[PDB]
């Protein structure tokens, strides 16, 4: 079913994110797993899968408005180094690709694609939860400060 | 089958107690579960319901003495910013709580309302546990510092 | 994650119907226990708690968004005496609710608060349903006539 | 198996009949349904579903007697506005269908489609059912008065 | 264990309130199951078994406190000869029992048997829990109107 | 509770592609199953039920705002004769209805009527579903050829 | 573990070919699936499933050895735009995979990384798997002609 060009181009720049985010939490899920943080790298893990879905989504429903989704132009990742850094790094991406949706979503509106916009919603607030848990777990280091904090990632929750 | 007025009237002021307790509690647990303290999240809410149940009995007991329950007049909620904060503001409220309960009590027995007595005995009951626990919370932060109290929250229990 | 300050006053005015539509489903489900409507009690009673888990989702999504839930301001209840003027009461209170949700929801539209316009979509769903059911409620009173309406209420449905 | 051309049109004329009688069920059960009349929306659901069954039981049979199905030509609904004159209406309808079959039947007979007659003798017998149900529905909203009736209807069976 | 007289008097006094009340819901219930009033044989019976088991108290009470029960002198029925004037019947009987109870249990705590007065006020609770029916049987009536409130009796709940 | 009227308008505008399209799709169905195509009669018979569903979901939102949904008004239906007839129909229909949601959705969210916006989407998004398959089908046939298309037809899935 | 140099470099290469594999065959994969050919999505996308986790094995060794993973440098892919282009461009890649894997195992062994080895062999046999899978694909093409090919995979297996 024919889609609408610009459509297509945002929800190939929101998988273009996805893509990103993949990769991101994939290596710092196992930079944690490496040093014994095992509850990190269970949530980061968990955040990955949720983006692999993502971007799926994307793939299926850009090829469905017979667009060719682009999997060949992988955005600038930034790896970090420690905890902070990499938490810290997460949701700076993180918020970027929120901005991207919303924009994304005001305009499939405009051109009356509500099934695209119905599926970036529903992602919008799978991003909001990763959102929330980053924001959540960078106050807890401040407020348990860092030795309590890695002392609390060694055992799986 | 008719109450006594001044009966009715101490139900009333109890059930205000526990309107009050409701939100405070409810608001509460959520900041808690907001920072990713889930034992907290969890107690307080558990505390919350245990209030809720408290209102259910005072509204139905008031209403078989053939009064009116009032529902409109919420007292001052006393919300707090940080965690000892927060735990001594439900004490206060508590222990002010506590208080009504015992004078209400005595005067039923005064008017032979021994039901509504045996009634509030059980809610006072459950009211020293939510003392007791709220107590030794407090001491726990003292005794383990506040950093080491935060890590132990993390968890649900 | 910050919010816009007009939408998370929109989600503590909704919070604020809630809450009094909590109240007032809870008190006349207990007068309805009362005066052995059972049905009308079992309904209610589910309503007041369809109203409850309503305001938490608002509670949660305020904190998320970085505001000050509002649970001190409790707006006028209108009680009633008698079963059709609570069912009216109850009618009217949900359409000034579902006024004000339609409104909330135009505007988180606007300023791309597409998370907390969904939230609000689902919650107008079940408001719907509150709606519908006093309405049907109201109308069954008049063509059955107050007696049969009420004999139909003694036995759990 | 080439069938006889007046039988097929018997067939298409029958098929008519069910495609109204389905619209008319269906339109009156959700009628109820809206109004809370339970049992009788159930009813009428059930009825609806067995005209759907009938219509594609002709269907399959013209398709097989080589002829074409007409589910254009919809016929006149009559839907009416309380329960009394819903129910007639659909009586009615049904009488006049049973009409129609007794001279499809007689005609299916005299050119020896026993297989075709054989299915329009089971769903006549169907509609028997139908008539008695409405029948009898129409009697006991006389003997007992609509108020009485209406109070009948609030749950399901 | 010798008891104080006056205690055993008080419980002498209640156990015969409980031997009249015993005899008058009994015949109540097989008057209301010979009627074909089902439900309201249920819950006559039920309360009859109520009184037997609050009978059954007092003579194991008052013999452990080394008096003598007096199952001898049966107080006046008054067994009415229709719905409403049954219930009234059962509802003043329930009433002056009360206020007997009430009597005992301020006479029990002045003498410290506080064990025979923690029983009399489990009864107390059972006996406003039959008034409560009463009460709320007897507004039903006129609520409903006696037909309808006839009607509702025959099937068992 | 009173809908907008021109919303309901749209209602039973869509409710009139659905009763086209049910007919259709039950049609093609009992085509294929006659001619030994097993496949095809399976989804097109579950296409038919979900437009059946669709038209269910309709009607009920019209009663619901107080509107008279339309039964009578059937489209026109174009069967055609063989298998690529039938589903580039199929196809042409389903896109003229897709664009008639799209501008029902947009219109509900002009004047605030959501939950009729939140039904449509969930509907458009089970439409494009059928796109989906119908274009994904008579490219097949094209790909394979129409005698190995029709062999792949004869067992169900 | 401090690893060797080289050998961590080739890891990081094999890792880079990893990644194309796994966007390349997804891509594929969703391609078939909207072509209707669901056999081969199933197949391409447990591939793709293959390649992650190949992927995870390099990037969990080199962290081991305290190396660096680059998910930053994406190679090109080669996407195709009818099936047997498509599989013969996996083929490629494959081919020039397994080409970088036997010499990075003939490295692993002449500095003693035994370990790394055995797990590039165990990889090595599953791209053997792949590459296998691959050329009798399009070998059975030629065979069978693609209009029967095509038909063979609409069904999954
Ligand atoms: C185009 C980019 C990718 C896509 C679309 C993708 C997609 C998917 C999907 C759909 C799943 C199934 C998840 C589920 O439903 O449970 C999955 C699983 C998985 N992915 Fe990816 N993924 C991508 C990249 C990666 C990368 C770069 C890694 C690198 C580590 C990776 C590692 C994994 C792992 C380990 C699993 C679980 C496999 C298992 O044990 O079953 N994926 N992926
Ligand atoms: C008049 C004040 C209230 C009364 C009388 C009341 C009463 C109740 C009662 C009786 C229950 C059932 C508890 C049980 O048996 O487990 C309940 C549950 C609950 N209440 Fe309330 N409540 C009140 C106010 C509130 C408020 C202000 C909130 C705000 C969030 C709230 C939130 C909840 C929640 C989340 C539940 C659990 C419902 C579930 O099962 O999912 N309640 N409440
Ligand atoms: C009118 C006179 C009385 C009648 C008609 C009556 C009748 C009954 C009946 C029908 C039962 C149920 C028996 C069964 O099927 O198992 C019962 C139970 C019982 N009765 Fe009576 N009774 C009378 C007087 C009393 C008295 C004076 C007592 C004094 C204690 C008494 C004590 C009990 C007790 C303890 C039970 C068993 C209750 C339970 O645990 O379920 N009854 N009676
Ligand atoms: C107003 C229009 C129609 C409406 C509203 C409607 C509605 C429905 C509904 C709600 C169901 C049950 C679906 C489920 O939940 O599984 C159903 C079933 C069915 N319908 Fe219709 N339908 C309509 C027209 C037709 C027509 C013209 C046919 C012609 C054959 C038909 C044939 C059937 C059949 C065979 C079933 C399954 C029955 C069974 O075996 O249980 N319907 N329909
Ligand atoms: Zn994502
Ligand atoms: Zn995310
Ligand atoms: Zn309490
Ligand atoms: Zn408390
Ligand atoms: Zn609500
Ligand atoms: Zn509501
Ligand atoms: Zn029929
Ligand atoms: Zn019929
Ligand atoms: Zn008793
Ligand atoms: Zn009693
Ligand atoms: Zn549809
Ligand atoms: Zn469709
Ligand atoms: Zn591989
Ligand atoms: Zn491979």
């Amino acid at each position: 079913m024919k889609g609408d060009t610009k459509v297509i181009n945002y929800l190939n720049k929101l998988l273009g994110n996805e893509l990103v985010a993949i990769n991101q939490y994939f290596l710092h899920a196992r930079m944690f797993k490496n040093w014994g943080l095992k509850r990190l790298n269970d949530v980061e893990y968990h955040e990955s899968i949720d983006e692999m879905k993502h971007a799926d989504r994307y793939i299926e429903r850009i090829l469905f408005l017979e667009g060719l989704p682009n999997l060949q132009d992988l955005g600038k990742l930034n790896i970090g180094e420690d905890v902070e850094e990499m938490l810290r790094s997460d949701l700076a991406l993180e918020l970027d690709g929120a901005k991207n949706l919303r924009e994304a979503i005001g305009y499939a509106d405009s051109v009356h694609d509500y099934v695209s916009r119905d599926m970036m919603i529903e992602i919008l607030r799978d991003e909001e939860g990763h959102i929330d848990w980053l924001e959540t777990e960078l106050d807890l280091i401040q407020k348990m400060g860092l030795q309590n904090y890695l002392q609390a990632q060694i055992r799986e929750e």
